[PDB]
């Protein structure tokens, strides 16, 4: 054991409500490391996962703290944090916003995982250990991460499924993992936005169903473009730090990202629940609140 261990092992887990981690608009800027800890068992919690599959507290909380520990503090945006802001997404689009109810438990269980190692060990968007020797070359290698965390001793929070449930849930892990490669989500939405105007989706089809958690994945993944103004423009300050420096120019660069990437994908995902509305809406708010910043700058 180590101190750190042993004092979350140790700690009241407090409720969902008290931990605001079912609001859209959580931020996690006044958290300690512990808190984003105990943050996310609660949410194993009171997704059922801790219930339903035999989690041991200790495990679970060694898992955690190991995929703490496998992000890189010295990367100003594709953190732990990152990772923990995109879980909690997930936890409130499940919750909030009621999907909890179209997926089953194996999926849930393969999101939340997925959501909080999707972007394991990364060195920065610009730091370049992709050699070699020559695809989703990141994605691969936050997903080889993950299963290695999955598989170490001590850390097997999925050690009480049965071999299929568990070959079902990693290759669904595998597949949320990858789909948050922006090159897939481009090439996978047209089908997903297709559907929605034929109003022919169905998540009973397989087929539909892998293709929502991809875009599931990505919809958290991109959330902090969802939040309130004051907290987007932190974040925004952060990528901002990553991509350029590990500047009025800004705005009109996350306007772009709006119309290009994330509105459509809010309003195909409020389509499918009406209850994921305050994604869309603060994505909106946030395109005002950039665009009006561009036309002074
Ligand atoms: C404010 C700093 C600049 O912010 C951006 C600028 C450009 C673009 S992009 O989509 O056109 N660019 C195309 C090339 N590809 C390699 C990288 C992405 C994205 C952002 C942007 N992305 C994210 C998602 C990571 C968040 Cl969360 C965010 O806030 N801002
Ligand atoms: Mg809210
Ligand atoms: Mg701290
Ligand atoms: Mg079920
Ligand atoms: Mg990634
Ligand atoms: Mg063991
Ligand atoms: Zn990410």
């Amino acid at each position: 054991e180590t101190r750190e261990l042993q004092s979350l092992a140790a700690a009241v887990v407090p409720s969902a409500q008290t931990l605001k981690i079912t609001d859209f608009s959580f931020s996690d800027f006044e958290l300690s490391d512990l808190e984003t800890a105990l943050c996310t068992i609660r949410m194993f919690t009171d997704l059922n996962l801790v219930q339903n599959f035999q989690m041991k507290h200790e495990v679970l909380c060694r898992w955690i703290l190991s995929v703490k520990k496998n992000y890189r503090k010295n990367v100003a945006y594709h953190n732990w944090r990152h990772a923990f802001n995109t879980a909690q997404c997930m936890f409130a689009a499940l919750k909030a916003g009621k999907i909890q109810n179209k997926l089953t438990d194996l999926e849930i269980l393969a999101l939340l995982i997925a959501a909080l190692s999707h972007d394991l060990d990364h060195r920065g968007v610009n730091n370049s250990y992709i050699q070699r020797s020559e695809h989703s070359i990141m994605e691969h290698h936050h997903f080889d991460q993950c299963l290695m965390i999955l598989n170490s001793p001590g850390n097997q929070i999925l050690s009480g499924l049965s071999i299929e449930e568990y070959k079902t849930t990693l290759k669904i892990i595998k597949q949320a993992i990858l789909a948050t490669d922006l090159a897939l989500y481009i090439k996978r939405r047209g089908e997903f936005f297709e559907l929605i105007r034929k109003n022919q989706f169905n998540l009973e089809d397989p087929h539909q169903k892998e293709l929502f958690l991809a875009m599931l994945m990505t919809a958290c993944d991109l959330s902090a473009i969802t939040k309130p103004w004051p907290i987007q423009q932190r974040i925004a300050e952060l990528v901002a730090t990553e991509f350029f420096d590990q500047k009025n120019k800004i705005p009109s660069m996350q306007v772009g990202f709006i119309d290009a990437i994330c509105l459509q994908l809010y309003e195909a995902l409020t389509h499918v629940s009406e209850d994921c509305f305050p994604l869309l809406d603060g994505c909106r708010k946030n395109r005002q609140k950039w665009q009006a910043l561009a036309e002074q700058q």
